[PDB]
């Protein structure tokens, strides 16, 4: 259950990204306090809240995805907060999956480290538009010369990987202060202290820069997968992002992807946070209690589809950049046979890269289109970027091209 959800401003989804410890969940933090001075409607979520996990205290880090819920006066926000970690890299793209805009996270002290690169890179293989920047732990940064120096990195940065660098906002501040701030005194509002204003610059940076989407709310049902758990009276329940479409309590869905056959089975309820609807719209981030289906039955990269809406697939043709020894790429060239992990939205699966006759090798930095067979089915569609990594690295960036099979 709980109380239902009403829609009073439009909703857009954002998420944190970057390196590991530069203060992505600190800041997510920070942003839940700081909004809820303004609005009693934002339930504070501390640090200890979203990395909660037992996981996630023994080592010290964030795993899994938490998502947050915060509003501004002019828009309502899902929040995903993403792992930094190289260990986690395929929960950070289920999670940027899911984004409408992300907030790059970098920390002033270390400026751009490797998995800040990696993540810009992925976030935009993984349909990522817009990208605002919070410079974070600027209070351990006195040389205002550094400020300006991993400003300028970060641009630069970004212009590799196609955004807009010189036009991206930029917000120096300190999350961790901010988040005392509102510690010690929870009802600091705007004007008041230095460290929670720029946290105000950010959620202004967000309302304005970060456009609302355009949604498909007449195409048929399209849901990724992101996570399925079971609620202990209710049933399992199947979390992601409404890629299109609708879903209203009774409706079938079916289950499409990563297994031989499709299942249907009915919807049996929608909530939204903690909130309960009657009805799920493209662009929602949702939960969805599924009928008469265990949570060893459902799973993360799967899409729940209207039924007979899409038809899962194993063989495409590609066109595919491979990432320089600098990017982070691997070192020396692959061949046919080669068998990475490839990821659409929040599926990932093996798959088996096949050379043109009288392709015998590529090489990082080759652009190159070969054919790739996946272990698996999946939703597939031409043009859905997808991202290939092995061993631990992104080896490659890329576009399906036509579906053969
Ligand atoms: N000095 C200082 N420390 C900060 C600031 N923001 C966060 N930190 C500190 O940096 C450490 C990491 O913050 P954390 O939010 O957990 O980082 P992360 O980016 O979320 N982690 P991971 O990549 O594992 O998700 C914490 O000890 C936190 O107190 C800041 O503004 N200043
Ligand atoms: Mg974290």
């Amino acid at each position: 259950a709980k109380g239902e959800f009403i829609r009073t401003k439009p909703h857009v989804n954002v998420g944190t990204i970057g390196h590991v410890d530069h203060g992505k969940t600190t800041l997510t933090a920070a942003l839940t306090f700081v909004t809820a001075a303004e609005n009693p409607n934002v339930e504070v979520k501390d640090y200890g809240d979203i990395d909660k996990a037992p996981e996630e205290r023994a080592r010290g880090i964030t795993i899994n995805t938490a998502h947050v819920e915060y509003e501004t006066a002019k828009r309502h926000y899902s929040h995903v907060d993403c792992p930094g970690h190289a260990d986690y890299i395929k929960n950070m793209i289920t999670g940027a999956a899911q984004m409408d805009g992300a907030i790059l996270v970098v920390s002033a002290a270390d400026g751009p480290m490797p998995q800040t690169r990696e993540h810009i890179l992925l976030a935009r293989q993984v349909g990522v538009p817009y990208i605002v920047v919070f410079m974070n732990k600027v209070d351990m940064v006195d040389d205002p010369e550094l400020l300006d120096l991993v400003e300028m990195e970060v641009r630069d940065l970004l212009n590799q990987y196609e955004f807009p660098g010189d036009e991206v906002p930029v917000i120096r501040g300190s999350a961790l202060l901010a988040l005392e701030e509102m510690h010690k005194n929870p009802k600091t509002k705007r004007g008041e202290n230095e460290w929670v204003d720029k946290i105000w610059e950010l959620l202004d940076a967000i309302d304005e820069y970060i456009p609302t989407p355009v949604r498909d709310v007449d195409k048929p049902f399209l849901m990724p997968v992101e996570d399925v758990f079971t609620i202990t009276g209710r049933g399992t329940v199947a979390t992601g992002r409404i890629e299109r479409g609708k879903v209203k309590v009774g409706d079938e869905v079916e289950i499409v992807g990563l297994a031989p056959e499709t299942r249907k089975t009915v919807v049996t309820g929608v909530e939204m946070h903690r909130k309960t609807l009657q009805e799920g719209i493209a662009g929602d981030n949702v939960g969805l209690l599924l009928r008469g289906v265990s949570r060893e039955e459902v799973e993360r990269g799967q899409v729940l589809a209207k039924p007979g809406s899409i038809t899962p697939h194993t063989k495409f043709e590609a066109s595919v950049y491979v990432l320089k020894k600098e990017e982070g790429g691997r070192h020396t060239g692959f061949f046919s046979g080669y068998r990475p992990q490839f990821y659409f939205r929040t599926t990932d699966v093996t798959g088996v890269v096949r050379l043109p006759q009288g392709v015998e090798m590529v090489m990082p930095g080759d652009n190159v289109t070969f054919t790739v067979e996946l272990i698996k089915p999946v939703a597939l569609e031409e043009g859905l970027r997808f991202a290939i990594r092995e061993g631990g690295r992104t080896v490659g960036a890329g576009v399906v091209t036509k579906i053969l099979e």
